[PDB]
């Protein structure tokens, strides 16, 4: 056997928090961070990293081996095609009901309890001034992930572990975006950051975290 951190019969016991879908894993790929969390104590007992396909494959295993009962839907192929704020906001949607429904079945078969159990017990993720992933475009107008380091007032864009972007807070002006109605590029939980001209549009997975970032900045 693999080391299982919840046994199939404590599925129960858990609550799951999809926290992104722009992660980079331990092969720099895009990826979907799980968090697990113990219901009682709603402490987080530990997180782990999937991707797209990793998800489908054991959901196309769970579809073969328990097909009387029912299951949850995954997020459509297309939201995972071209990179837009508003199909990132609604794929982390659909899967976070997704697992919900999971690991609230009552009972699974005990060889798919298992497969279950391996999954969420490898590709664990340990992690320990605001920071996060964050969606850029520019004024030909494609979104880009970057992760965003708050320094004192400044704000620091890395494309991969690469300074690729450096932003002064006390030069710049920010408006948030209206998510309604749509524009022509997808924006959702978005602001703009008019640095003195340059212009940066950011949007954040959810419009809590664009809450959470604009009170970093002030």
């Amino acid at each position: 056997d693999i080391p299982l951190f919840v046994q199939p019969e404590d599925f129960g016991t858990i609550q799951i928090e999809v926290l992104s879908t722009l992660y980079r894993d331990n092969e720099d790929d895009l990826s979907i961070l799980i968090a697990i969390i113990d219901r009682k104590s709603g402490k987080e007992m530990f997180k782990f990293s999937k991707s797209i396909h990793k998800v489908r494959e054991l959901d196309v295993y769970m579809k073969s081996h328990v097909p009387d009962l029912p299951l949850p839907t995954l997020p459509d192929r297309q939201l995972f095609q071209t990179l837009s704020p508003t199909k990132v906001d609604t794929r982390k949607n659909i899967l976070n009901q997704y697992y919900t429904s999971i690991f609230s079945v009552p009972e699974f078969p005990k060889n798919v309890g298992l497969k279950i159990a391996q999954f969420i017990s490898t590709d664990t993720v340990m992690t320990p001034v605001k920071d996060g992933s964050l969606l850029l475009r520019r004024p030909n107008s494609t979104w880009r992930v970057r992760y965003g380091i708050l320094r004192d007032d400044v704000l620091q864009l890395f494309d991969k572990n690469q300074l690729t972007e450096t932003i002064k807070l006390r030069q710049s002006s920010i408006e948030l975006i209206p998510n309604l109605p749509e524009d022509r590029f997808g924006t959702r939980n978005g602001f703009l950051i008019t640095e003195h001209s340059t212009k940066y549009y950011i949007c954040t997975e959810t419009s809590k975290e664009r809450e959470l970032w604009l009170s970093a900045f002030s």
